[PDB]
């Protein structure tokens, strides 16, 4: 009954729109378009896997609310799929955008790798979205990405890959895993020192879900572990609860990558932000210089001044 950002088509599970599924709307969009194609998705639950391929550029998902618009599935590695192919939603075509919607994978802790959202789109952004799963929830696979005011939940390596991404003003919570497991917020995979990639968490809130908080002393949680030799992750200007063990970071396999990785922390607050008991690795560092920290902000790390304004979402370029 209204139009904000120009809508090209309407999807509705109750049958009151143009098509009943999200996949139908993506199929209708023309290839190689210079203008944006907007898909409005009405309230409801959509049981389907969705793919946005390389030739479908500048596509936007516009839901009616993060709490009421859900895309769900349950592909996983324990049952036969590969990590890459297990994603409920896969966004590859350049310039993808999404707001007010949920992406989820319901496989569970016992099914191992099971992705909710995989992104390989250059210059893509997400606003007011929820991404929910257990092991490997968010696959930030490749290219430049931006997440603002989003909620992400998971257990083992739930934010992983080799893209250049910044998550600003977000809520990131670890949940209760399976017996004997340990949670890891990130698993960055840079393999060469000349690659311009890494994971940055800025002005956000890191904590625990309601089912984990009471038993944090039975399921340890860390900020991350080095999947590849030149892993690079930064946490700055954020609040951190005591869900994070004092050591801060965890090894991958012995002394692998400890001398070549770059894990840094700048002006964080909260019980979990103390640095006096952190690991002794050569690659770990407490940043005290503002010029060093500024290099990881949107304007300097993902060329934000050239495209964030055109996303129609809110943003901040510096410190
Ligand atoms: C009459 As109608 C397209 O707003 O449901
Ligand atoms: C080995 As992994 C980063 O898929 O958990």
């Amino acid at each position: 009954q209204s139009s904000t950002v120009g809508p090209n088509v309407v999807v509705a599970a109750d049958g009151s729109g143009d098509y009943k599924t999200v996949s139908e709307a993506v199929a209708a969009a023309p290839e190689d378009s210079k203008t944006r194609y907007v898909i409005r998705i009405k309230a409801g639950v959509y049981r389907e896997n969705v793919d946005v391929p390389k030739k479908k550029k500048n596509i936007m998902f516009l839901g009616d609310g993060r709490t009421s618009t859900i895309i769900t599935a349950s592909k996983n590695v324990q049952d036969g799929s590969t990590t890459f192919n297990s994603a409920t939603v896969a966004a590859v075509g350049a310039g993808f955008l999404a707001r007010d919607i949920t992406f989820q994978n319901t496989a569970g802790a016992a099914k191992h790798q099971a992705v909710a959202l995989r992104v390989g789109s250059d210059l893509s952004a997400f606003y007011r979205c929820d991404i929910l799963a257990y092991q490997d929830s968010l696959y930030v696979h490749s290219n430049r990405q931006f997440f603002i005011n989003c909620f992400i939940a998971g257990t083992v390596d739930f934010i992983f890959g080799n893209a250049a991404v910044v998550l600003q003003d977000c809520d990131i919570h670890a949940r209760r895993p399976g017996s004997g497991q340990k949670n890891m917020v990130t698993a960055q995979g840079r393999t060469d020192p000349n690659q311009n990639t890494g994971i940055v968490i800025q002005k956000s809130r890191i904590g625990a879900t309601s089912d984990l908080q009471p038993v944090q002393s039975s399921f340890p949680t860390y900020l991350g572990r080095p999947w590849k030799e030149y892993s690079r992750t930064v946490v700055m200007q954020s609040s951190i609860t005591n869900v994070i063990n004092p050591a801060g970071w965890f090894p991958w396999d012995g002394n692998f990558a400890l001398d070549t990785l770059y894990y840094g922390e700048y002006q964080n607050t909260g019980a979990g932000a103390a640095t006096s008991g952190r690991v002794t690795w050569k690659g770990f560092k407490v940043i005290t210089s503002s010029t060093e920290a500024q290099g990881f902000t949107p304007g300097s790390f993902i060329a934000g001044g050239s495209w964030l304004k055109a996303t129609t979402f809110p943003f901040s370029l510096g410190l």
